[PDB]
């Protein structure tokens, strides 16, 4: 059955405008199709959660960055 | 200038059906007007986020045990 | 997990995404009906719900 | 020392009839961006890269 989940999901309304610091990054997620806004989440060393619109090419490349491929 | 951040927020698209133990709950918050839905998350001490009707009984109830916990 | 429900959508599901539905059994604590989708997905919804008592006689006229 | 930049930008594009007015911030900004006057005077930073930005714009400027 579905909603397979009763839990909340992170969804983002806006996209920050420079790339954050790659080292104060420490995991990613894209968010929930659930979401009104297609993003990528980044989680920083502090748990906070930056939003980012997925067609950046740095976004692409941070995502590169912390995948082992 | 808005958007005044670029943090991610908790979102609900499904409302638990049955009302949780009140004993597991620790905390709760409005999910932001921006979310779809309007909805109340339940926070529990294993800090679940679970989705709840706003318009229900037990849910308001549970919210003013809350606020005087 | 379950036969049984745990939650019910939000939000209405479109009309269109509806392809079939059926309630859940009467053993489980909550009662349901549970819509199947154009994308084989089994949403729970609350039956009392006024959007509900629609979409099942939308599906059941004839 | 008084804020005048874009730090983010607006994700869903935002109601073309409730926009009257833009502006694009400072080239001292960290930033390029465009930023929406709403009826109800909110100021919403956009990416000028966007379409739905610069057809607003283009819209706005015929009228």
């Amino acid at each position: 059955f579905s909603p397979l989940s009763s839990q909340s999901s992170a969804c983002c309304f806006a996209y920050i405008a420079r790339p954050l610091p790659r080292a104060h990054i420490k995991e990613y997620f894209y968010t929930s199709g659930k979401c009104s806004n297609p993003a990528v989440v980044f989680v920083t060393r502090k748990n906070r959660q930056v939003c980012a619109n997925p067609e950046k090419k740095w976004v692409r490349e941070y995502i590169n960055s912390l995948e082992m491929s």
